[PDB]
């Protein structure tokens, strides 16, 4: 579906289906 991750904004996915390290600002993608 169309949801490009607004946190990382590297990829389209949801804030906690968020597999990425890190997120906008470089900050670590929390849990
Ligand atoms: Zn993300």
């Amino acid at each position: 579906p169309p949801g490009l991750c607004p946190r990382c904004k590297k990829g389209y996915h949801w804030k906690s289906e968020c597999k990425s390290k890190f997120d906008k600002d470089g900050n670590p993608l929390p849990p």
